DNA sequence: TACGCAAACGTTTGCGT
DNA sequence: TACGCAAACGTTTGCGT
C-alpha cells in the first residue's frame, strides 16, 4: 500500500517513506503530492511492517493480577497515561495468580515482541520467579516487591513496612491498646509487609495481639466483612482495628454497621491504600495512602530508560506511603495518660 | 532466528514452521529434533513476522473512556477474559472523552492493525461519530449506545431506559411521591436514558419533579456528594432519591450521613449499576443491576463473528437491566394507600 | 513418503548519482 | 539538489519431487 501511495504520487516509496517520517529533506511540491496521495488513498502506515524492520513495537505489556480491584485499577490508569504520552501502546494482561495463565501471557507477550514488561503479580513463588527469568532478555520491572527478589529486573519498592508501622503508631498515639488486624494475604508484600510494619510498633509499645484478633483477608470486601464479624463476634473485643486494604475496610465498615456497632464510636478503624473514593466511605476513611500515580510513572520511567538508554543494570526506586487522617478513628482509653 | 532453528536441526525453515504450527505431517524424529533446537536456542516465534504474512494480529483494541471507574473497570475485566480465552491480545486505550486523544488512539490502533475495535466512549458527538466512520473498514462494535446511531457498526444495547423506569416504579410502589434525582451526564446514554426511563414512570403516576430536585452528576462520587447536599439543603425535601450510578450514590450516602440524615430512615436512596461492591455500601445499596460480564462477552462475540465469519451487516444485541433490592429504601408515606 | 526452494507480506535505509 | 534501486527484516505457503 505504500507502493500504491508512491505511485499515485509518482515518486519512490523511498520518497513516501521519507516524508512520512520526515527522515530526510523533501521538496515541498514533492512532499505535498505524497500527502495528497496519502490522503485520497486513505493510507494507514503499517506498524507491523515497520516494527519488523526497525525492531521495536513501541508497545508495552502489563502482566497484572486483576484489573477490577480499585487499587490496581488506579495504578493501571496511571501506567496507561504514561504510555500514551510517550507513544507506547499498552497490552493489558490479567493472570489472576494462575501460573499457567501466567506462562501463557508471558509468552504471547514475548511473541508480540513488546519493548518492555511491567510485572505486578502480587505473589511470587520460585516457580514464577523462575519463569520471569527466562525472559530476562526482554526489559522489565516488577512494581510490587518488598525488597529486590531478583537481579534480572528493575524494582520499584513501596515501603509497605513503614506504612504498617505508621498505622499502628497512630492507633497507639490515639489511646488505643486493644487493637485487632485483618491483614491481606501473607504471600503478598502489601499483605505480609504491611502487617509486619504493624506488628513492630506493637512490640515497641508492648501491645500484644491476641491471635483471636487477627483475621486474614484477601483484599476483597467480603473478606473484610467476615473478618470484622469474627472479630466483634467475641466476648472480649478490641477498640481499634487495622485493616490491610481500603476495600476490605469497606467490608469491615458494613458488618459493624450491621451488628449495630458505631464507627468510630464503638470501633475505630484504619485502612490502607487510600483508594480514590475512600473519602466517601461512611464514615470518611482514615488510611495510609499509597502513591499510586507515582508508583506507575516511576515504573514506566525505569523501563523506558532500560529500553532507550539500553541499561543493563538492575535498579530500584523507593516510594513512600503517608497517613491520611479522615474520620474513622477516635481517641482510645489511654489518650489522656501519655 | 527461525533460520537458526532450522539449522541446528538441519531441516528447512519450511519444516520448522510446519512443526511449530502443526500445519502438515512431520516425521517424529524430525519433529523432535526441531523441538530440541527450538529449545536450546530458546526460540520465540515472532508474531510480528507472522502477522505480516497471515494478515491478522490476533489483537483487539478497546477504546474506552477511563478504566478507573468501577463500572468500566468491571466491563473491561470481562472483555479481557474473553480475549484471553480465544487467543486475542487486548490493547487498552483511555481517551477521556478528548477528541484529539481519540483521534490519536484510533490511529495508533489502525496502524497496529488490530483485528477489531471495541468502542466505549460514553458521549458521541457528530465529530466523533465522523471519525469512527473513517475506520468502518476495521471491524468494530460500540458497546454503549442507546439505539443504533450508525450503520457501520455492531451495537450492544442496554435498555437503560427500562432501567430508569424500573427504578422510578419501585420508588412509587414503596409509598414515595416526593422523589428527587441526580442524573449522570445527559450527553451520555446511561445518563440521558436512565433519566428519561425514570421521568416516564413519574408522568405515569402524575408525580412531578420540581427542578430544584434534580441535580446533574458526572458519575463521580464527588458529584453525588454535592448533589445530595444541594437536594437536602433545602426547605422542602424529597423522601426518596434516584441516583444515576452507584459510585455517585456512594457520594450521596456520605453527605446524608454528614448532615446527620439517616438512610433509609430519613432518605431512601436507589442507585444504578450494581457495581461489585455496592452490597458493601452502608447501608447495602438497592440498585438496578447492569449485566456487565454479559455486556462484555456479548460485545466480544459480535466482533469475533464479524472478524471470523467475515460479516458485513450491522447487528445489534439487547441486554437487560434488573432491580436488586438491598437495604437503602424504605416504604414511603403512601405505601398503605394503594 | 516426507520434506525443500523461493517468493511474498510492507516497510526502512544504504548507497548511489 | 533532491531523490531511486534493491536488499533486508522473519515469517508462511505454493508447488515441486
Ligand atoms: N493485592 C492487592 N489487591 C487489591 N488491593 C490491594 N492493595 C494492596 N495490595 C492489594
Ligand atoms: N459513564 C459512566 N461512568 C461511570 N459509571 C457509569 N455507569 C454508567 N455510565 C457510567
Amino acid at each position: 500500500t505504500i507502493k500504491d501511495v508512491a505511485k499515485r504520487a509518482n515518486v519512490s516509496t523511498t520518497t513516501v517513506s521519507h516524508v512520512i517520517n520526515k527522515t530526510r529533506f523533501v521538496a515541498e511540491e514533492t512532499r505535498n503530492a505524497v500527502w495528497a496521495a496519502i490522503k485520497e488513498l486513505h493510507y494507514s502506515p503499517s506498524a507491523v511492517a515497520r516494527s519488523l524492520k526497525v525492531n521495536h513495537t513501541k508497545s508495552i505489556g502489563l502482566l497484572a493480577t486483576s484489573s477490577e480491584a480499585a487499587y490496581f485499577a488506579e495504578i493501571i490508569e496511571a501506567v496507561e497515561k504514561n504510555c500514551f504520552q510517550k507513544g507506547y501502546t499498552l497490552i493489558l494482561g490479567n493472570a489472576w495468580n494462575n501460573l499457567e495463565k501466567q506462562r501463557a501471557y508471558l509468552s504471547m507477550m514475548a511473541q508480540k515482541r513488546v519493548d518492555g514488561l511491567l510485572v505486578m503479580c502480587s505473589e511470587y513463588p520460585e516457580p514464577l520467579l523462575a519463569m520471569l527469568e527466562e525472559y530476562r532478555h526482554i526489559p522489565m520491572v516488577v512494581m510490587d516487591w518488598g525488597e529486590a527478589k531478583a537481579d534480572f529486573t528493575d524494582a520499584v519498592i513501596d515501603n509497605a513496612f513503614e506504612g504498617g508501622y505508621m498505622a499502628g503508631r497512630y492507633l497507639i498515639e490515639r489511646g488505643h491498646r486493644e487493637i485487632g488486624v485483618i491483614p491481606g494475604p501473607l504471600e503478598a508484600n502489601t499483605g505480609a509487609g504491611r502487617l509486619a510494619g504493624f506488628m513492630k510498633a506493637m512490640e515497641e509499645a508492648m501491645i500484644k495481639v491476641p491471635e483471636s484478633w487477627i483475621v486474614q483477608g484477601d483484599f476483597e470486601p467480603e473478606s473484610g466483612y467476615r473478618a470484622m464479624q469474627q472479630i466483634l463476634s467475641q466476648p472480649h473485643r478490641p477498640t481499634a482495628v487495622f485493616c490491610g486494604g481500603d476495600i476490605m475496610a469497606m467490608g469491615a465498615l458494613c458488618a459493624a454497621d450491621e451488628m449495630g456497632l458505631r464507627v468510630p464510636q464503638d470501633v475505630s478503624l484504619i485502612g490502607y491504600d487510600n483508594v480514590r473514593n475512600a473519602r466517601y466511605f461512611t464514615p470518611a476513611l482514615t488510611t495510609i495512602h499509597q502513591p499510586k500515580d507515582s508508583l506507575g510513572e516511576t515504573a514506566f520511567n525505569m523501563l523506558l530508560d532500560r529500553i532507550v538508554n539500553k541499561r543493563e543494570e538492575p535498579q530500584s526506586i523507593e516510594v513512600h506511603p503517608r497517613l491520611i487522617e479522615r474520620r474513622s478513628v477516635a481517641d482510645g482509653p489511654f489518650r489522656d495518660y501519655r
